């Protein structure tokens, strides 16, 4: 799959608004992850006392690892595919460390555009939600192409 320049535009334009506000809407991504799809906070036992919407809101910890994967994600995105470099120590890391299903690479693509709409329904209509979902679709297949390359199928 490649993305025409106009797909481009709209995801870009969209992560300007992400920027301005990192911190908001890297928690609430990772709140609807944890929420929407409870079988990935598994994966951060050290946010298991964290039982609620609220509960998470306080945590800086948790912020801080919503505004980690943002960033690496913006770089990423800016790319407009020609990713390679920056895709080899993330799939090096999730494959064989934070061990991270591509699934769950799919729940956390999936909360991204949600929050997204829910942050800027005005700004982010039907063409702009499926430019994303192309763009993180493109970085899925391509990170699960990496996973396989390491010897796991993801
Ligand atoms: C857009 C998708 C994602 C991006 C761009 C991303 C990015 C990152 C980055 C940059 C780091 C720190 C460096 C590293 O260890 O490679 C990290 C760490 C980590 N990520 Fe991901 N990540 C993504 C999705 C996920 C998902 C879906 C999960 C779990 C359900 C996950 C679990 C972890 C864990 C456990 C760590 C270790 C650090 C910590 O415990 O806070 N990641 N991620």
């Amino acid at each position: 799959m490649v993305l025409s320049e106009f797909e481009w535009q709209l995801v870009l334009h969209v992560w300007a608004k992400v920027e301005a506000d990192v911190a908001g809407h890297g928690q609430d991504i990772l709140i609807r992850l944890f929420k929407s799809f409870p079988e990935t906070l598994e994966k951060f036992d050290r946010f298991k006392h964290l039982k609620t919407e609220a509960e998470m809101k306080a945590s800086e910890d948790l912020k801080k690892v919503g505004v980690t994967a943002l960033t690496a994600l913006g770089a990423i995105l800016k790319k407009k595919g020609h990713h390679e470099a920056e895709l080899k120590p993330l799939a090096q890391s999730h494959a064989t460390k934070h061990k991270i299903p591509i699934k769950y690479l799919e729940f956390i693509s999936c909360a991204i555009i949600e929050v997204l709409h829910s942050r800027h329904p005005g700004n982010f209509g039907a063409c702009a939600q499926g430019a994303m979902n192309k763009a993180l679709e493109l970085f899925r297949k391509d990170i699960a192409a990496k996973y396989k390359e390491l010897g796991y199928q993801g």
